[PDB]
């Protein structure tokens, strides 16, 4: 005799101090729950709360359900403030709103949008549709099909993949599953044992790149790296270059074979035996005035 | 005589199973909505939801407005949290919260702020102010002033356009209107028909810059691809030149006329007829011992 | 006698048009505010709005608590969708759910997740965990452990400080503290003092970065500019250089001191006296060949 119901024939409570403000069908259980009213709402446990829509299911421990149809706010402290069959499982996890979005793990949250799916531990999709962040600490800014299953991967645009730990995947159809690695632009892939690889550019080529590369621009192709120690030139040797590394660190790329990029505005280097400074064309040309 | 009104000389009901918990002048139309009290809320169509507030309006099947004033969920499984001023009339669209924010089609996602418009289809703002993603599948993170209509755009940070398919904007003034192309930094400009330009830099100069075309660095400018297949040095010439490319890939920048940057840490690169690796300081070096 | 309380005991009305559903313990104050039920909420001030769960606070005009516990919505158009100890305490601010999480100034808005702060005028946590947005239009896409304290700074992954104006750090570990400098990657720093630096990479060492520097790729070390108008190899001089600018621009940087990277796919660069175009391999071995 502590409950408020009111409204319908078929409104139910089991419990102490439940509320159903009207509607029908509308079931609550526990102590402390609500439904505002609307049609087949269920509020159980303690402190639950259904504003109405039809269909909504807030079970688990101080759950949240604004509205809408179909969604379901399980676990401690669940939030779904509306939409269309959206599921809030996670402790502390949030669904803005939207269609059929999925909240599963502590502290995962969904702004909006649809069919997006936060998976990980702290992870966020603010919006957009069909996005999977599924890491620990992973984000999707938003966008549309994108993936994030790395740890504290960040992805955003059309279809990436920001699939092992730390990586950036920003754009159109950036693929990462190489540990420390980022690709911004679009169509770029660095694939599972090619670490610490970045890429500012599209269509790259990355068969080639070993660990460490960098990529930048349209259509570059990644290079392995030589060890270049001395040259020949028609039994004139020239010996003791700098910067003929033992290790494996890859190569900067700018290009790829046909379609070489010039770099322009370049400092004058240094011209010594140690020097690892890059050369401009007038050095080049100062000592070919000599060679006259 | 399903209906739960009660309250006010003023609420009234025009349909089944509607419930108004309380407050004055409240109406409520359609089937299974409801309206938990306040002044002058509106609650229509089938299954709405007005959690309280004042001059509020849920039409539409399924909306949600959580409290606030004069927000309008219009349109399928809408939802505003609450604030001031908001519209949410796309299907699924969803409002966090904040002052006179816009979500106006399907699937689009606005988390707060204040004047943020997600116009386009699966569009996302997080939050910030003044914000407008415009494109299918367009995202702003966050920030004052940016817009994002491109196609899956980016954008994020102070006064950005992502303003064509796949573009990333990120930080301070970077406009792109050109496609696939990337600007990080601050004060950056890709123009409509400059096409796969990546700026990683700050205050450019892109008049010269190309399709292809890579800038970095602060006060960096492009540069049109010039063809060198050979040169000449008072009268001895030098033929035979490897990356003299057709095509106009555009140049790699790294500074403007007057302010160049040195590129340091190179390491050597092969010398052969067919070679386009990077030459170092030490490599020049070794030939002009040779010259003595 | 405008008031619609029922329920408890304990629920006390004090004010007009003032609601309480049912539950117990609920207060309500001011004019048109409304408890939809649940236990210890106080509704205060002219159309507040709490939908039910336990001990929230909407004081201040226009607020919403969806539902949860212990929320706190002060403030005007303040809106927490749910969850656990939650704050919204700015104008227009917003709290999509989630736990311990705070808003406290105009058009802040957090999206949800754990221990996030949006303190800056129109900043945004769009959710992760433990991530403080302090700066005016700053933004914290998602992850764990960022701050963004500078003005319209972007910050997302793990642990990264975007920490002075127009900062962009994007991954794992970046610092930055320069005003508009970009890191992209794992751990870099960018220290006060330091201005528009540029790091696509990873374990950088910037001791020795200038202002306007560029870092790229993993394990990359800042060098000073050196001003190369000449050189002098065994009584032999070389006169007359491009790009020996006087200001101190900085220098782009591709490895470190043992570890340095070959530049490859670039194009021939002009021999010319002005030339600061880049040179290749083929074009010193065309020179070393006519030493032949």
């Amino acid at each position: 005799a502590t409950n408020k119901i009111s409204g319908g024939d078929n409104n139910t409570a089991n419990g102490t101090y439940l509320t159903i403000g009207g509607g029908d069908y509308n079931k609550t259980k526990g102590r402390y729950s609500t439904i505002g009213g609307g049609l087949f709402n269920e509020a159980t446990n303690e402190y639950s709360t259904i504003g109405s829509g039809g269909y909504n299911k807030a079970k688990g421990r101080y759950s949240t359900i604004g509205g809408g149809g179909y969604n379901e706010a399980t676990n401690q402290y669940s939030t779904i403030g509306g939409g269309d069959n959206n599921t809030a499982k996670g402790r502390y996890s949030t669904i803005g709103g939207g269609g059929y979005n999925e909240a599963t793990i502590e502290n995962s949250t969904v702004g909006g949008g649809g069919y997006n799916q936060a998976k990980g531990r702290n992870s966020t999709v603010a919006g957009g549709y069909n996005n999977e962040a599924t890491g620990t600490d992973s984000t999707i800014a938003g966008g549309r099909k994108n993936q994030a299953t790395g740890k504290g991967s960040f992805a955003a645009g059309i279809d990436n993949k920001a699939n092992a730990d730390n990586a950036v995947a920003l754009g159109n159809k950036n693929t990462i599953e190489g540990e420390n690695s980022v690709a911004i632009g679009s169509n770029n892939t660095v694939k599972k044992g090619q670490q610490n690889v970045f890429i500012l550019g599209s269509n790259t080529d990355t068969t080639n790149a070993q660990n460490g590369s960098v990529l930048l621009g349209h259509n570059t192709a990644g290079k392995a790296a030589t060890i270049v120690n001395s040259a020949e030139v028609g039994g004139l040797s020239l010996t003791g270059f700098a910067g003929a590394s033992k290790t494996g660190n890859g190569t900067v790329s700018v290009g790829k074979k046909g379609k070489e990029r010039q770099i322009v505005h370049v400092g004058a280097g240094e011209i010594s035996d140690t020097s690892t400074d890059a050369v401009n064309g007038s050095q080049l040309h100062a000592l070919a005035t000599v060679v006259a």
